[PDB]
């Protein structure tokens, strides 16, 4: 009932969408990708699709990118909860992830040690502008990679261990149509 909260807000929906913003972005799910994203699910497959941001504790601070997993705990694990949380409260839903510069972090970091149970509901993972490309090998550790998407742009050098800021990070807005379509593919009806 209340926009990037209709996980914790509302009834339980075949999709669930669980997006982490980009540093110092406002709100739950940004106003860059997720957004876009979101209502291009719920278009694609109407009345199936509930969107959850990742916060308030996830401040999206700029000093957490500095921090060794790249983002905070606190961050990761209040995303690693929501994912729990759907596997508790809706078991039958397919949940698909998102993530935006240190919101692919703490996806990258949340999604990992989440039990088989919950991973196995993760049907689709995309990351913009991922902090972590480079430390992680381009995927997620400990989590299958075909289920994975990885947009990093032409000329940005945050998908290479930096934190650089270009016109190539603020990008991703091109990608929500492709990002969208990867997800839908996994969640079939």
């Amino acid at each position: 009932a209340i926009t990037g909260d209709e996980l914790r807000t509302g009834p339980c929906e075949p999709i669930t969408f669980i997006f982490a913003r980009g540093s110092t972005e406002p709100g739950l799910l940004g106003i860059t990708t997720g957004p876009g994203v979101c209502n291009a699910l719920k278009l694609s497959r109407p009345g199936q699709v509930a969107c959850q941001g990742v916060g308030p504790a996830y401040t999206a601070d700029l000093a957490s990118n500095f921090l060794p997993q790249g983002t905070s705990q606190i961050a990761i694990d209040e995303a690693a909860g929501l994912f729990k949380l759907a596997a508790s409260k809706c078991p039958d839903t397919k949940i698909v992830a998102g993530g935006y510069s240190q919101g692919a972090a703490v996806m990258h970091g949340a999604i990992r040690n989440l039990p088989s149970n919950v991973q196995n509901m993760i049907k689709g993972v995309v990351l913009f502008g991922d902090t972590r490309n480079k430390q992680d090998g381009g995927r997620i550790p400990n989590f299958p990679t075909d289920r994975t998407k990885i947009y990093c742009a032409f000329g940005d050098l945050v998908c290479d261990g930096t934190l650089i800021i270009t016109a190539a990070h603020l990008s991703y807005g091109d990608d929500v149509p492709n990002a969208t379509s990867f997800l839908l593919s996994k969640v079939l009806e």
